């Protein structure tokens, strides 16, 4: 099994300059309990994201994806293909923009958290994923984050 598992705006920005422009405690959490355990295969920007004193990413197989075949990544494996990570029972990509279309391809899941909040997409961001009508969605109800935003998950699923 190869999830997908990202926040998005409700315009489906999920990046820019780098990082994140919200954080929902709450989205931090379902993330930790959906990936705990399992591996995880991120980009090296989102790798370089992650600040040094938090990753490796505890619990969980750490992959980075990159072209640069001496590229280091202290507690984690990099790899320069996406095929390399995919040998444990339940993956999780974890980002960013570039991997996740990348992944597509291998996925049966998405778990996806919508952020209510308006922020029309700019030259650079990075942006959820496509779905295409293979996908079957199930919604979650509206709740409000101690952040202030309202949120909601999605679960995407295919055969
Ligand atoms: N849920 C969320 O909202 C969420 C979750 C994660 C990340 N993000 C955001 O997403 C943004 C980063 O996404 P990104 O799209 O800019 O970068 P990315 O997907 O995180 O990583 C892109 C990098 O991955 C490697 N890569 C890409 N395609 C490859 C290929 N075909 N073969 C080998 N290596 C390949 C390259 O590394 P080298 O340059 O090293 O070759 C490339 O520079 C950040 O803003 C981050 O905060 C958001
Ligand atoms: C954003 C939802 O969950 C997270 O906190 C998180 C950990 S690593 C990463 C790229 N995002
Ligand atoms: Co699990």
């Amino acid at each position: 099994m190869v999830g997908l598992i990202w926040a998005q705006a409700t315009s489906g920005v999920i990046g820019r300059g780098g990082d994140i422009p919200w954080r929902l405690p709450e989205d931090q959490a379902h993330f930790r309990e959906i990936t705990m355990g399992h591996t995880i295969v991120m980009g090296r920007r989102t790798w370089d994201s992650l600040p040094a004193k938090v990753r490796p990413l505890p619990g969980r197989r750490n992959v980075v994806l990159s072209r640069q075949a001496d590229f280091m990544a202290s507690g984690a494996e990099v790899v320069g293909s996406l095929e390399e990570a995919l040998t444990s029972p339940e993956t999780w990509v974890i980002g960013g923009g570039q991997v996740y279309a990348l992944a597509l391809p291998y996925a049966t899941r998405c778990e996806v958290t919508e952020v209510d909040i308006g922020l029309p997409r700019e030259a650079g961001d990075a942006l959820a994923p496509v779905l295409d009508e293979t996908w079957r969605g199930e919604t979650g109800e509206w709740r409000f984050s101690r952040s202030g935003l309202r949120y909601r998950l999605y679960s995407y699923h295919r055969s």
